[PDB]
């Protein structure tokens, strides 16, 4: 049993929800929050760039000095830093992002990342301004991540698309 409330099943473990990421980590405090991250871990808009905000840019200062030292994440890695005040742990994941010609079979490797994590809360990776179809971006999700995932969806029009087409 855990806190997540208000989450329509999909599978055995993965939930989905129309909410804002950044609220709904101010009020579970999950171990892992997982942000919508680039190689660079700029973190200057969409899922990224709010969480960011939240921290106010402590994240955004964290991740200067993990690329300092650790150079670019992969397109479909990740690393794990602070969560700061929205959760214990930030899991950076990189989907591709196809308004930059990414290859979105990297998007299955992304989403592998999740594995390493008994439970979290996360978006749908490639989706929004990363320029991916959400649809897909879910279904990949299910059919790769067999840990418990709670994602937020922020459109509520989306939200509604992505129950009503589910397989
Ligand atoms: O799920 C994500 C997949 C692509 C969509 C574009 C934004 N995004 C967000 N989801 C949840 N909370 C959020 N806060 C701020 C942005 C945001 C969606």
């Amino acid at each position: 049993v855990n806190s997540f409330s208000g989450y329509l099943k999909l599978t055995d473990n993965v939930y989905i929800k129309n909410a804002d990421i950044v609220e709904e980590a101010k009020k579970v405090k999950p171990t892992v929050v997982v942000n919508a991250a680039n190689v660079y871990l700029k973190h200057g808009g969409g899922v990224a760039g709010a969480l960011n905000k939240a921290t106010n840019n402590a994240m955004q200062v964290e991740s200067d000095d993990y690329i300092a030292t650790n150079g670019p994440l992969k397109v479909g890695g990740s690393c794990v830093l602070s969560g700061h005040n929205l959760a214990k742990h930030c899991l950076h994941v990189v989907g591709p992002n196809v308004n930059k010609g990414e290859d979105i079979q990297l998007l299955k490797s992304a989403y592998e990342n999740f594995n390493q994590h008994e439970v979290l809360l996360a978006p749908l990776l490639s989706a929004g301004i990363f320029g991916a179809d959400p649809i897909h971006s879910l279904r990949v999700c299910v059919d790769t991540v067999r840990t418990n995932v709670y994602l937020a969806v922020f459109d509520k029009n989306l939200y509604d698309k992505l129950v009503s087409s589910f397989l």
